[PDB]
């Protein structure tokens, strides 16, 4: 029996009876152990996959967003509002049906996945497509909520981050202490924010002895963390993190400096790699923005920056299904054959 | 958190300590209790959605291919093999891709949704499309097996039905007894026979008092089951079940007169107003063909077909981001508008 996120961790969140239970069954994912890659079984480094591309929505976001909506219905809203790249419009929308009640998302024009878009419409959000990128999407969208009585559900609100922070717990549920290391990408921010903020609160309780370091990693076109100034004209294949200007930057630099970490930015090149490196070797199928984690991962192994005998945790952000187009980027549809045995054998290569 | 299937009911399954346990952590999905719909909660109807979409691959047949796959490389297999409407195609390729050996999948061109076919090429495997229907390449790729070296594992290899007869065992495993009614789609009907054989063993082990009536539904394009004789030009925008000569015919029939349920159809116009009603209403986006078991329970709902009082299982197949494009039939994408705040309040309907 997979529980609601918010029981399994209801002592660790701010909710109490009165809190309306808004869940999709979302949390407890798999932690997958990875077979390798080579290059890190030589050095005694392992790493495990948290796939949260199996959350209800297909990313982590539904973490926050149980929360976010829970608490926003607790308080009376009648609707809710968020700016997004893709995913937490997704989930904001399931959530808000499962609640019953309306979501307002403001999208990039032309810069969401196409299995996102796709989520928000069936979901029955109410949707705008701004001219602009998503810093655009996220500054109007704040005013807009300043100006009606809807919930603001972007990261900027602390509950998305108190529910996003159980995906620490749940590792160190799992593994029985935190590991050394904890990749993820960064896009706006909280992600990262919010791990560490599980690590440490995990780590208060005694439940984790050690704190691992915190990498981030950005696309390279859209890395304003790693320049150290806003990016105006952020650019990626990996939409999902085409961010230029993080919400949550003061927490981001607060979780790598303290952690030890890093925050580092991989190419669109590196990130394809990983991306196919993922699917085509370890079997595990996520989107672009989330191999930007396994893409740092190598970096590092490269680089001799990961010290040997480690344990390394991945946070898979979301499922490949989001973003189906990046697929033909890394492998090649064959044309269409005639529905003979031959011509079938010929083409699998059998003959 | 989630062992390999094959784990949690190794006793139950055939395996020994021989099996090399070829696992992507799937099975063990969420049993999500509906809100409604209206008509049912006024009988005091239950209705429980085993959500499959969220099984690595986004669907059901991770169950069955874990096991299929475990079982070849045990014998020794370099290879599998399968003709696919989708999902038992991508299923294949990434348990190929974990077990380290090669997937040929055999599709009909032009009727594979577009998350599906990513997955297949994203993962590795030799894709073969061939100019005809799913059960052309089923008659074609049963010759290719029957010649070759190459391990089948389409629905008709029985490790298929032991893999997936376990998500009965995980629906009584968590209520305490077997429902009333379970529904789910029927397209090659492997599946419907896999759940049954499932309940009727837990049954007799005492793990359950009671054996649901099974409630099969097909798309009525494509549905032979109901008519009762193969279909020659199986359509249907359910692409995943468009199949008019389902190979577990008997099986299916079998498990309809034992449990004393039925196989009916269900049209396409009332399978989108089902995957909406799960989309908007529920918070939960399957595909589709997933949304044909809804639009099952509807028709007997409204036919005043189910007993008040009773509880009823849904086994949602897929998850709805494996066919990104039906969302536009059940909504509209409105144009971008200038990022300003006027026009993103204007089109949020909040002026
Ligand atoms: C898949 C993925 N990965 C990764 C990432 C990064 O994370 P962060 O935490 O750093 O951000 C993202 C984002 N996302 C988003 C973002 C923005 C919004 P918010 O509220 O969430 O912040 C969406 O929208 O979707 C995604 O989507
Ligand atoms: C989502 C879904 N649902 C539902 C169905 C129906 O089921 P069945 O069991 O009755 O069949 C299907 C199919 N599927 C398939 C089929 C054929 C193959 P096999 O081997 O699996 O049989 C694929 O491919 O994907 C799908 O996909």
């Amino acid at each position: 029996m997979r529980p609601p996120l918010i029981e399994r961790y209801r002592n660790l969140l701010p909710v109490s009876e009165k809190t309306p239970v808004i869940s999709l069954l979302e949390g407890s994912t798999p932690l997958i152990p990875l077979k390798g890659p080579e290059e890190a079984r030589k050095k005694g480094i392992r790493l495990y996959a948290k796939y949260e591309g199996l959350n209800p929505t297909g990313s982590f976001k539904d973490r926050g967003m149980t929360l976010a909506v829970s608490k926003a219905v607790e308080g009376g809203a009648q609707a809710v509002a968020c700016a997004s790249t893709g995913n937490t419009a997704a989930s904001a929308a399931a959530y808000a049906a499962r609640a019953g009640i309306l979501a307002i998302v403001v999208l990039p024009a032309g810069y969401v996945a196409l299995g996102k878009v796709a989520q928000s419409l069936v979901h029955g959000a109410r949707i705008v497509q701004v001219e602009g990128n998503f810093d655009d999407a996220l500054r109007l969208t704040q005013k807009l909520t300043e100006a009606f009585p809807v919930a603001l559900v972007n990261s900027v609100n602390p509950h998305r981050l108190e529910g996003q922070k159980t995906l620490a717990f749940e590792v160190v549920d799992e593994l029985g202490d935190a590991p050394h290391y904890h990749a993820l990408p960064v896009g706006n921010a909280g992600n990262i924010t919010a791990h560490w903020m599980g690590y440490k609160a995990y780590h208060a309780l005694g439940k984790a002895k050690r704190l691992p370091r915190m990498l981030g990693f950005q696309a390279a076109g859209a890395a304003p963390l790693v320049l150290g100034r806003p990016v105006e004209r952020p650019e990626t294949l990996a939409t999902a993190i085409r961010i230029g200007n993080p919400a949550s930057w003061q927490g981001a630099v607060r979780a790598k400096e303290e952690s030890g970490g890093v925050i580092e930015a991989v190419t669109d090149e590196e990130i394809l790699f990983a991306y196919r490196y993922l699917a085509r070797e370890e079997g595990i199928f996520c989107e672009p923005a989330s191999a930007a984690a396994m893409a740092g991962v190598f970096k590092l192994l490269r680089e001799g920056r990961l010290e040997p005998e480690s344990t390394v945790v991945l946070t898979l952000t979301g499922h490949g299904l989001k973003d189906p187009a990046t697929a033909e980027r890394v492998a090649e549809l064959p044309p269409p054959v005639p529905a003979r045995l031959e011509a079938v054998a010929a083409a699998a290569g059998l003959l």
